[PDB]
């Protein structure tokens, strides 16, 4: 796909999580933003796309979101302990990590 | 790398997964795909022998050993909690992943 | 960023794993080690300055320091069950794995 669709599921879990009410709609969601870091991982966000695939930028923008998987990661480890609130806590970090990030490349 | 023999690994670390008895072997096995998905990320396999290092074709293959590793994680997660069943279940789903990859880059 | 503070970030965290008397403090560590070794994964190593940032060496080099990543996250997930020596035995080992890297690249 390509990243405008990666960030807005993202977003779409994000809301999700604060929303949901039990650990494994926590879980759930952010599986599926795991899956969307991994994707974006992938694209070319549009403030790059005049920068080759291997410049140092691609690479940053790459290595930022194998950071995002693994905050990601550690949010799911608090969803799957069992502890919705504190997962929900760290998402909103979460958040605003991603928030940053649409900013920098939108 | 040898990109060959990392398919190799996985595929006989999953027949040790099926046929396994324990949780230790499953772990240890998982362990081991861990290792060959990462390595896999530095070889370059045979589909994609005429084209660059950086690109975007071996950019989606390297990302989706990310992917791989990802998900033997989650496996080991659920061996790790015990939950020794479940984990042969998502290696079966694994074998699905892993085999994908055979075809298509071979 | 910058490849050998990086390095010395690590270093330093390895040195306050081993002093520590409880999970939270090798838990920390382990997190800024990961932090660095993602961090590590943007910088270019002085011994491949003169080659480009998609060469293979490059690739191999950011590969090294996902590999990095997951035995890191191996040990932090020993501190969280409340293996603290296991953790810190873990430990050093990943001192191995990084002092390796220190000499290859430097
Ligand atoms: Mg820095
Ligand atoms: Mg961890
Ligand atoms: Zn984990």
């Amino acid at each position: 796909a390509d990243w405008e669709d990666n960030m807005e599921t993202l977003n779409d879990n994000l809301k999700v999580i604060e929303k949901a009410d039990n650990a494994a709609q926590v879980k759930d969601a952010l599986k599926k933003m795991r899956k969307a870091a991994l994707d974006a991982k992938k694209a070319t966000p549009p403030k790059l796309e005049d920068k080759s695939p291997a410049s140092p930028e691609m690479i940053d923008f790459r290595v930022g979101f194998d950071e995002l998987a693994w905050e990601i990661h550690d949010a799911a480890h608090l969803a799957k302990e069992g502890k919705v609130k504190e997962a929900q806590a760290a998402a909103e970090q979460l958040k605003t990590t991603v928030n940053a990030h649409w900013q920098k490349y939108r």
